DNA sequence: CGTTTTGTCTCGGCTCCCCGACATTCTC
RNA sequence: GAGAAUGUCGGGGAGCCGAGGUUGUGAAUUGCUUUCAAAAAUUUUGAAAAGCAAUUCACAAUAAGGAUUAUUCCGUUGUGAAAACAUUCAAGGCGGGGCAACUCGCCUU
DNA sequence: AGACAAAACG
């Protein structure tokens, strides 16, 4: 009779959802309620994840974690270097003084930026190495360039001599810490790989292009030679750009098994390939037979000019820099005696290791060479463990009880597959699943070579020797052939075939001088074991020789032969080794299979079905399927589903259906729900909002009763994800407990589709009440272009319908423009029945009678559906008319952060190393608090400031961008001589003057534009702006930096009133708001700075009444008369700046047209919002707007 | 004051866990 | 419909590293402007200082900040009034692995 | 590419 269904919409940030109580048979109903609730999301992501660009925030937050760790891990290094070279004691006086060794260890004391080579003495700064200085600018007059270069230039000087000479402490000193900065590039597997992995970078010039006669798309293909007497592995057909062309490649060569080089080819770029930038600068080191500091010091000889980070070397291998440091080291140990005492070694290993005594004693045993390299400075950290994330067994588990009296499970993780158990367990199960057929007249030839324990124990036998079987071979070892036979399995298509067992054989058959009986099942499991757990170099060498060692082995051909074992691929199984382990004595069978060895449970239980005794743990299907195993031997060569019932006493997966008795499991569902558990955070949040909304709905409309909805219509109109898992999971809520309903999805969810959403909404008029709803918008739209081409007039419904004009017709829709579709949407699906759905997904009827009824009970005489009521487009129509869109709102600042930390705790008087979480009270910043680029703060006489503001430069390229009007905000006045003369020389054409070849020109010939006085060249500009920005920090340097508020965050608007009554206006800083939230105060401050107390403060997505230009809204209250009058005035926060806050109508989603610089029109004018109202009075909706509060489902919470 | 225009951090490598969609064989 | 095995194509998360850019300190060279402060004929040449830079080098900071002395970290993710949490999380035993720290397994509550 | 935040423009 009566039924409560509840529709619902769901977009990719939409959720429309309606409940009605309909009564069908007697065509009477209502509707309860209606709704939109809207995740806000800008288009940008809307559009991005169609393809897919780090779409995700917590994405860009591991970014910039990772970033921060680096940066801290580097600084971590430097502290440790300094303590150690304070020990060592090979500071300078002055540098060290600066430098903290007390309680922050290694770090720079407070409001200090020490250099170690420049002395500040009275306020003048001095070069610490002046002889080193001096040597370097012999080397350079030697040269024959110049007497005038910088002073610190000669780390480079100092780099290049300390390799063979002798150099002052200090200097070392320094060296080191420019080591430090540069690390190079590593990779942490490291696996040399191919011998000669040739990976050269070569310039090759095409000498002729020999069409091959290979006529291919109806054009030849060509050949192509290089001077070194090579050709191109591919083909070309453009000779326009080959011919004579000096084209560069990566070539790779490999020693073929003929014993000829297979030389590829890989064309790339300089200057704009990693691969190839990289390669070239480490070949040009490699041929100088120098170090790179050597290198570059020459280099800087030969071209002063030259630039060394970021053009000469950026990127190379670890392996440069550490023969470098090693070479420095390993000859300054022989002149300075503190690198060769004991004592202070032992002293410095005290200092960074005081209570780690095993790595102290570890270090003993090495030198200051090692400490510095690879103890210090090259140190890189493994990767972390990623065994905690494996899956779990979804059979075993373990039971236990904690410190609080409880008892809960333990899991057990999923087997690797390279495990020796998982291949026999998969084997097997091959091997049973496996059966033959004739290829003439296709019959089950199996039964006949298959039937006996004998014949499966050889087939197995066959397989346990190889690693992959395919058609021929198995085909062959019953003798058959392909002629005259097939396997079912696909006819071209391998298997995996115990291929762990098979490459521990091989590898150890290459070994030989050993009998060929060592390899057992226990050995096997134990070299499985070796090479699966210990995945490091010098580690894995290591227990390959301890193992060798420990079996009487040569480690000579065996450690040749498994040094270069491949990796196992990172998989898992299903099940864990226990379960396998319970599960195979089951399914093997003859020789392998013993009784003995099933576990007591097992063997209990098949003792029980032989008997066919009763047992509550086995139920009435066993004795169906288990009706032949009426003997204990029958328990052989069981195929997994049995053996599994057999162990576990469940026929696999049987689920639960479950049912959700009130709101409170819906709650509990919500609370325990995991981050990251679906697709993409979108869907999660789409999904997650769905269920707070219809638990919201549940509660006002059912008090969270039993089975108040008595059905659920779903529809979504990529997102097909929340399709089933939507449906799955609120299938609890409408399931039915007597037996009658049980499926993955309850017989009360009734997916929809288009088809029918689209038909009845036209046969029922609501395509009507959507268009005169939006009409007015239209009227608008033509009364700000005046025009009439917005509205097109229809005689056959004698009035207008809204329209756009072809040239604004891109992607326009007139459903999208608006969010109340959405709960339209849900009303066309919360009234169309089950009957509905499969009569228009059904509609083929074999027969014009057997559908003739559905006809009958659902469309009038087939020309339009019946309405589900007499007043159904009414009741629509006013309903849509009164809804108030719901936004999600985030206005995170700040929250508490917990942090764990490694640390030695004293316990029953011993140092053990333990997690210690981070006492105070430490907040975490939820918002980025500024933008990235940062500005420096400049004073120009020839700029008037206002007071309230500030000048701020920055450095941009000299582009073609740069006209007059540009030009004119370049901070340097004399860069503006220089560059206004070039244009002018140029015609006035930036494009011309400021090209790349322009740019380079105009820095050969700087002279002839500055009056023919010389100029350093010219390639970037610090360009100014006059504005409000503010400073980073407040402590060392960051006073100097000068940054924006970022994107979205000028979250609050204070509106204070004074006695008067007069408004005024303010946008409070996320600075301010962070403090205040701190200190426990309100986000926005009671009183401005007149005294006027505050209003209320408005943030984006919050809600506004505007009233009426003659009502006078004081006390009104009365938020419970809210006709389509007073909802036609509800606005919302857009944005913030200043004293303006932008708003847009509630129910307003996209414009009919947004706003383009050149014909300038839109919507809402420039901004696509307005800080007016859309109606003729245009008033501003701050001097009289009131704030409002609604719940998720649109009520207003006065 | 009311409106528009402008500018906005960018690129490289490799490892190891999970989920889902679609094919194949087989069992219940 | 559920489950096991074998592949292809996508997505999510976490982790170990690399190179620039920007701002700021110091420096080498060359410029533009102003002021001093001279010499010369309102105009021209010279020293100093300040403001603003350009090319190159070393160094500091790189989300404000808060711990810690472990070769550790927390700060842009989610929930939501508890400014409280999620994103580490028990005990044993029997082994593999290493120069040892530490890492990988199996077994019972 | 998008949309905010603010400088820039009358």
């Amino acid at each position: 009779m009566i039924k409560n269904i509840l529709g619902l919409a769901l977009g990719t940030n939409s959720i429309g959802w309606a409940l009605v109580k309909q009564d069908f048979e007697n065509k009477q109903g209502e509707i309860l309620g209606m709704g939109s609730r809207i995740i806000p999301m800008s288009q940008d992501i809307l559009g991005d994840f169609g393809k897919g660009n780090s779409v995700s925030q917590t994405a860009e937050r591991t970014k910039y974690r990772s970033v921060r760790r680096l940066r801290e891990r580097f600084l971590l290094r430097r502290e440790r270097l300094h303590r150690v070279l304070y020990i060592l004691n090979f500071l300078p006086e002055h540098y060290a003084s600066q430098i903290d060794f007390e309680k922050r260890l290694g770090k720079f004391k407070v409001e200090t930026e020490p250099k170690l080579v420049w002395k500040n003495t009275d306020g003048q700064f001095s070069f610490l190495f002046q002889n080193s200085f001096n040597e370097m600018l012999e080397d350079f007059k030697a040269a024959g360039q110049e007497l005038k270069i910088p002073y610190d230039w000669t780390i480079y000087h100092l780099r290049k001599k300390a390799i063979s000479q002798k150099i002052e402490k200090e200097e070392l000193a320094w060296i080191l810490l420019n080591f430090n900065h540069k690390r190079g590039y590593y990779q942490l597997r490291g696996e040399d790989f191919e011998e000669e992995k040739d990976k050269t970078f070569v310039r090759l010039k095409v000498d002729r292009i020999v069409d091959s006669g290979e006529n291919v798309k109806g054009k030849i293909l060509y050949d192509v030679y290089f001077e070194n007497g090579w050709k191109y592995d591919k083909q070309v057909v453009k000779t326009e750009d080959w011919v004579d062309r000096t084209k560069e490649f990566i070539v790779s060569e490999s020693i073929l098994k003929n014993g000829e080089t297979k030389r590829t080819f890989k064309a790339v770029d300089s200057e704009k390939d990693w691969i190839a930038i990289k390669t070239k600068t480490e070949q040009e080191i490699e041929h100088s037979h120098k170090t790179v500091g050597t290198y570059i010091y020459e280099t800087l000889l030969q071209n002063p000019k030259q630039k060394i980070k970021g053009k000469l070397v950026r990127t190379i291998e670890r392996k440069f820099y550490k023969e470098e440091l090693r070479q420095i080291l390993e000859k300054q140990k022989e002149f300075h005696q503190e690198l060769q005492s004991d004592d202070l070694y032992n002293d410095c290993i005290r200092e960074l290791y005081r209570n780690n005594e095993v790595h102290q004693l570890t270090l003993r045993k090495k030198d200051f060479v090692h400490l510095f390299m690879e103890d210090i400075i090259f140190y890189q950290r493994p990767l972390r463990s990623q065994k905690s994330s494996v899956s779990n067994c979804t059979l075993e588990f373990r039971k236990y009880k904690g410190e609080n009296g409880a008892e809960h499970t333990q899991y057990l993780k999923a087997i690797p597959k390279s495990n020796p158990y998982y291949q026999e367990f998969r084997l097997w199960q091959w091997i049973f699943n496996l059966n033959l057929y004739t290829k003439d007249n296709d019959e089950n030839v199996t039964k006949v070579f298959l039937n006996t324990t004998q014949d499966f124990e050889n087939l197995f036998e066959f397989l346990n020797t190889r690693k992959e079987v395919d058609q021929k071979a198995l085909l062959k070892h019953f003798k058959l052939n392909e002629k005259t036979h097939r396997w079912n399995f696909v006819e071209d298509k391998k298997y995996p075939c115990n291929e762990t067992k098979t490459m521990i054989s091989s590898r150890l058959d290459k070994v030989e001088n050993i009998s060929d009986d060592f390899l057992t099942r226990d050995i096997e499991q134990k070299i499985w074991h070796i090479i699966y757990s210990v995945n490091d170099k010098v580690e894995y060498e290591k227990a390959l020789k301890s193992f060798a060692r420990k079996h009487h082995l040569d480690e000579s051909s065996f450690f040749e032969a498994f040094r270069k074992f491949p990796p196992f691929k990172s998989e898992y199984g299903s099940f864990s080794e226990k379960a396998i382990k319970k599960l195979l004595p089951l399914m093997r069978l003859g020789k392998y299979w013993n009784y003995a060895e099933i576990d007591k449970y097992s063997r209990e239980r098949i003792q029980k079905i032989i008997t066919g005794e009763y047992d509550e743990n086995i139920k009435d299907k066993v004795r169906e399927k288990s009706v032949h195993l009426t003997i204990e031997n029958d328990f052989q060569g069981l195929q997994l589903w049995l053996a599994q019932y057999i162990v576990y006493g469940r026929h696999s997966e049987a689920s639960m259906i479950g049912k959700w008795n009130s709101a409170n499991d819906l709650e509990v569902f919500l609370k325990d729900f995991k981050q990251h558990s679906l697709r993409n955070p979108i869907v999660e949040q789409v999904i997650t909002e769905t269920l707070r909304v219809v638990k919201d709905i549940w509660l006002k409309y059912g008090n969270g009763t039993k089975d108040f909805f008595n059905e659920i219509h779903i529809e979504l109109g990529d997102t097909r994800y929340i399709s089933k898992y939507i449906s799955g999971i609120l299938s609890n809520i409408v399931r039915v407990e007597d037996g009658s309903d049980e499926g993955v999805n309850s017989k009360n969810i009734v997916p929809g589709n288009g088809k029918i959403t689209t038909q009845l909404k036209q046969d029922w008029g609501l395509n009507d009440v959507w268009n005169d709803l939006i009409l007015p918008r239209f009227e608008r739209m033509n009364q700000l272009t005046n025009s009439k081409d917005f509205t097109a007039w229809n005689e056959n419904h004698q009035k207008f319908l809204p329209t756009v004009p072809i040239e604004f017709s891109k992607g326009f829709s007139k459903k999208r423009i608006d969010h109340r579709h959405h709960a339209l949407d849900a009303l066309v699906i919360a009234c169309a029945t089950t009957d509905h759905v499969n009569l228009l997904n059904n509609q083929s009827a074999k027969s014009d009678t057997k559908r003739y009824d559905l006809k009958k009970k659902l469309m009038k005489f087939p020309k339009q559906f019946l309405k589900p009521w007499e007043k159904f487009t009414v009741d629509a129509k006013h309903n849509l008319e009164s809804i108030i869109v719901s936004f999600k709102q985030n206005l995170r600042v700040i929250n508490k952060a917990t942090n764990y930390y490694e640390k030695y705790v004293e316990k029953d008087g011993t140092k053990n190393k333990e997690r210690v979480e981070q006492a105070g009270t430490n907040w975490a910043i939820r918002k980025p608090m500024h933008k990235d680029t940062v500005s420096g703060k400049v004073d120009l006489p020839w700029v008037k400031v206002p007071k309230g503001k500030i000048l701020t430069a920055t450095r941009k390229s000299l582009d073609s961008s740069f006209d007059l009007k540009s030009i004119g905000s370049i901070t340097d006045t004399g860069i503006q001589k220089i560059l206004k003369n070039y244009l002018a020389f140029k015609d006035g054409n930036p494009e011309l003057a400021f090209s790349p070849e322009g740019i380079d020109d105009l820095n050969k010939n700087i002279e002839k534009y500055n009056d023919g006085k010389p100029h350093q060249p010219i390639n970037k500009v610090r360009v100014f702006e006059l504005g409000s920005k503010f400073q980073v920090g407040q402590t060392g340097n960051k006073k100097g930096k000068y940054v924006e508020a970022a994107k979205g965050t000028n979250l609050f608007f204070a509106v204070y009133e004074d006695e008067k009554g007069k408004r005024s206006y303010e946008t409070i800083p996320l600075n301010e708001v962070i403090e205040r939230q701190k200190q426990g105060l309100t986000s926005v401050p009671l009183e401005n700075e007149k005294g006027s107390r505050l209003l209320f403060d408005l943030s984006p997505n919050d809600l506004v009444y505007v009233p009426e230009i003659d009502e006078n809204i004081d006390s009104n209250f009365v938020f419970s008369n809210l006709n389509k009058e007073k909802i036609s005035r509800i606005y919302k926060v857009e944005k913030t700046s200043g004293t303006e806050c932008y708003f847009v109508r509630q129910d307003i989603a996209y414009l009919i047209k947004q706003y383009d610089a050149k014909t300038k029109i839109g919507e809402l004018e420039s901004q696509n919002k307005l800080q007016v109202t859309m109606t003729d009075d245009r008033i501003r909706i701050t001097d009289t707007c009131v704030k409002i509060n609604c719940d998720r489902l649109g009520n207003i919470n006065f």
